[PDB]
DNA sequence: CGGGCATGCCC
DNA sequence: CGGGCATGCCC
């Protein structure tokens, strides 16, 4: 019985995609995607939107969980979370938890009781009409480097579709830096991954 | 009533003053002080020797106190702690404490009921015979870097000699920087010192 | 807003 | 151990 959640892409019968909104160029934008690098950058508690697109329609009761794990090897079996000082300078939301979800009325904040793990929930809503995908508003409460939580680690973010019987429906992961130049981090990476990937 | 203590150099009438010893030249050198700045630069959480030196013996019941205070106007009224994490993951020494004093069986830690401030004290001890002065070992345990803590601000340490009635006799201070590479960090100041100063 | 320095750590 | 990069922030 592992305790570490997959991050492996299932896409699912239902279609199941992540989609990401185009950012401006500036150094401190404050959340921008590579595509190149499957990777979100963004700074500490602010709104990095994450739209969700599906195929097929999926049955009532479905939810969205998100969760975090360090993306290295030896960092992999480490529960992500809230550095102490972002912890104690802290709504529903515990201090602990690193991921929020902001401007939705039914959020979960979920702390397993076997395996330790952070997560946040809210139902699955369809696109309105004429839209062709669902926007979350997640938040992320320390920087990378915080001191004591993330410590420099690289992390994903897991993103599941989960029926209300608790059947997997769909799973995708990007990778995230929360940093405080967000638009500079991402050139610097794109062009050392051409360079010297 | 103010509860920003003095920092004023008071040698008194027993002639205190404080001495440090000379160390290597090496990037990472755990202790190193700078006579130029009056200012020691040191690892967190290692041993930082000072010597207390006097012309004339202070009597029975000497006290010998230590406390940080910030060195800008801009930060002097805030009462100098450890950080969240290093609190977090901490003997006798309170966790809130930035300094400590090692290998002594008296010492003592204050947490003032009105300025809120820390302080470590011990008993003044006399030079035991031939040497010219007393050696006290502090610890600082946090980082000047370190959020939520000193958050890159500089302090001054101040050293207070005092008689057992609570009479001032002397007093000194020394600005002090924890950081990784004292040496480096040294060399670095003296020279903009020399440069832009 | 972008240039550029200080500082912890690289693996 | 010293060189040198990443990254938060300068004031
Ligand atoms: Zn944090
Ligand atoms: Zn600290």
């Amino acid at each position: 019985s592992s305790s570490v959640p997959s991050q492996k892409t299932y896409q699912g019968s239902y279609g199941f995609r992540l989609g990401f909104l185009h950012s401006g160029t500036a150094k401190s934008v404050t959340c921008t995607y590579s595509p190149a690098l499957n990777k979100m950058f963004c700074q500490l508690a602010k709104t990095c939107p994450v739209q969700l697109w599906v195929d097929s329609t999926p049955p009532p009761g479905t939810r969205v969980r998100a969760m975090a794990i360090y993306k290295q090897s030896q960092h992999m079996t480490e529960v992500v979370r809230r550095c102490p000082h972002h912890e104690r300078c802290s709504g529903l939301a515990p201090p602990q938890h690193l991921i929020r979800v902001e401007g939705n009325l039914r959020v979960e904040y979920l702390d397993d009781r076997n395996t330790f793990r952070h997560s946040v929930v809210v139902p699955y809503e369809p696109p309105e009409v004429g839209s062709d995908c669902t926007t979350i508003h997640y938040n992320y409460m320390c920087n990378r480097s915080c001191m004591g939580g993330m410590n420099r680690r690289p992390i994903l973010t897991i993103i599941t579709l989960e029926d209300s019987s608790g059947n997997l429906l769909g799973r995708n992961s990007f990778e995230v830096c929360v940093c405080a130049c967000p638009g500079r981090d991402r050139r610097t990476e794109e062009e050392n991954l051409r360079k010297k990937g």
